[PDB]
């Protein structure tokens, strides 16, 4: 009765002090606290904190730090996941809808997805592969992340490490500063609603160092499967649990990745396509896209011999960006010729009609 | 006590005079957020930041950061465009009165406009081209930029690369840092009022790259032909759409461009003029200008 | 001056509800510094925080550094 009557007096004085807020402030933040999570030390630290913002209303810069720290602390997911997959026959069907070929990456995903069923007595969910995909520029390394996320029914988020020179892009700044915010990883874990997404780190061989810091030293702490159980940035004081996260990183060469990161990654090399692989990719992915995006759908059509003519005589490369630029050129000039004088039915571009659209061939074929 | 008395007089008769007060700033910002654009995640972000701002101390070392951030969010463009499909003969007549010859670039622009006429009213993806123009040092590579922009009635902006070694020119800073502000691309999209300008990136093959300082790797995100739906600099913490903007870049050799950056761009050779072309250019463009001046 | 009076009376009530919460920030130190071990200079430098008392419920920017200092020291 004594603690309750004193808390009644607190409620009364705050009632004349509050204006529906200062009053509905906690039932905001404690439905936020008691609904999600949480680990016990983090909850006790947050509750030994939450009392101590009796400081606004003639103030404060003290309350606008603490309440936003509690806002960041109650919207990052604590132990809330998505259901695991039950067919490895459905994952294969979804992976074959988006890309042609690429048997090594697809089989490696199916292997590490079939290991995760058979293990009860758990050593495996602590170790998802830190996977790195290495290859020449036109091959589908970046567009393969979203398909892997869709086939396992998991959430996706891409982080681009292109020219990052700054620590506190990985970690944060401590909340004693003015505009302190957490890093990219806590922000990505907030955007994704769950604790087990797929995260793509786009060019990891391209990070820059600096005199003040080096983000590779911070990226070691994230991709280490002995430290990311207790990952801690500078904004959130509490340790945070990664390693439910499935990381995929992509790269052009291995020679400029730092040495403490190469030894903790499994490397899959992607070599570049042959001409039959490029002809299949062209026919069932690249030509319908370029026909749709130019308006000429149902009015023009290319044959297989013409696709071989384009591949052999107008491009040489490992990937497929130049091939889709040539096919888009055929679509643009088809639109131009239609808009001059229309025809009916569909015009069929045969292999002796390619220099009408593309010009003089660039490479002479071997014979 | 006297300076406290001054404090309370000034706060009273200033910010509670009634008429000449800050009715307009926060509430006009409130109504401005829900008019221009914007995507729903960005709008939720902006409204939560505004509600965070409306409880801060009068001052302030932290309210300036939030108000500057909301100003940058509200005056960058979201879904506003000067119009597409035009008359094609009128644009070829405008293109022919600024430059002699150069048939490949003119045909690329005209068949872009043909595609814009045929896809009018459909529900298909619209992606703007990304070109590089390669040639010897005197040919009209830079001069085609505002001519192509004036032909299609679009806004023009010119970023000069070359010598640039700082990565904080492409993206920005975190805005925890004190005088932070976004990169050149968001600033260029702010100067232009629309979401589809023509932006000239001039001498792209002269960016200076080493093991500390590499802005040519940050350009891989801005010129990616299907991942610049979501371009994130470090100042704005939202993904920004750079897929409608017509990029034209200029170079005079292809050897000092990195290979992943070269592979994202469509290359147009501009070879160098003959003697008959030089005589026509001198009769129609160079000698009347040098006579007038 | 009304709300100043109200903040100060509620802060009075708040530190009189801080018994064994804000009070008893010492007794882990009596548990672990009078054990086997610590020399007398460590007794001097370790009991440095008992009569620096009335500053953790008052503010502070340096309030919770006491549990940090003790949990790292003893
Ligand atoms: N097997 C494939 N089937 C279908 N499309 C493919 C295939 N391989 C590549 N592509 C397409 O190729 C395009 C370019 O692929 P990207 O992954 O974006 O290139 P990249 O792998 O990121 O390499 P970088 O970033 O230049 S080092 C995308 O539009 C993919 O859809
Ligand atoms: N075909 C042309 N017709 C008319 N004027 C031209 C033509 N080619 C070049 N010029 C003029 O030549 C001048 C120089 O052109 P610029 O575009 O500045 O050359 P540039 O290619 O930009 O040089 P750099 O070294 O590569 S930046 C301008 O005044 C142009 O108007």
């Amino acid at each position: 009765q004594r603690e309750y009557y004193l808390r009644e007096q607190m409620k009364a004085i705050q009632k004349e002090l509050g204006g529906e807020d200062g009053l509905s402030d906690l039932e905001a933040l404690r439905k936020k606290i008691e609904e999600v999570g949480m680990p016990e030390a983090v909850k006790t630290k947050a509750l030994k904190e939450l009392d101590r913002l009796e400081r606004m209303q003639q103030g404060s810069p003290e309350a606008t730090v603490a309440r936003t720290y509690l806002d960041w602390l109650t919207e990052v997911p604590w132990s809330k996941a998505d259901p695991e997959v039950l067919d490895i026959n459905h994952t294969r069907q979804v992976l074959d809808e988006d890309h042609y070929g690429l048997k090594d990456v697809k089989e490696r995903i199916l292997e590490y997805l079939a290991v995760r069923q058979l293990t009860q007595g758990l050593d495996v969910r602590n170790k998802a592969p830190i996977l790195v995909l290495v290859g020449p520029p036109g091959v589908g390394k970046t567009s393969l992340g979203r398909s892997i996320a869709r086939s396992m029914n998991r959430k996706f988020h891409r982080i681009s490490l292109g020219g990052v020179r700054d620590e506190a892009e990985i970690r944060g700044h401590r909340r004693t500063y003015i505009g302190a915010m957490p890093g990219k990883l806590i922000h990505a874990m907030k955007q994704v609603g769950v604790i087990n997404p797929v995260i793509l780190l786009d060019e990891i061989d391209k990070m820059s160092s600096d005199w003040r810091g080096d983000p590779a030293s911070a990226m070691l702490e994230v991709l280490d499967p002995e430290q990311n159980n207790t990952f801690t940035d500078h904004y959130l004081d509490v340790p945070y649990d990664l390693s439910k996260v499935f990381f995929i990183t992509t790269a052009n060469t291995l020679q400029t990745i730092p040495r403490p990161l190469l030894d903790r990654m499994e490397v899959i090399e992607i070599p570049g396509y042959t001409n039959m692989e490029k002809q299949a990719i062209a026919r069932q992915y690249l030509w319908p896209k370029q026909v749709r995006e130019s308006g000429m759908e149902g009015r023009i059509e290319v044959t297989d011999a013409a696709i071989l003519r384009v591949i052999s005589e107008y491009t040489r490369e490992a990937g497929v960006r130049g091939l889709e630029r040539e096919l888009g050129k055929i679509a643009r000039k088809g639109a131009k010729f239609w808009l001059e004088g229309a025809w009916e039915g569909l015009r069929t571009i045969d292999a002796s009609d390619i220099p009408t659209y593309l010009g003089i061939p660039r490479y002479r074929p071997d014979k």
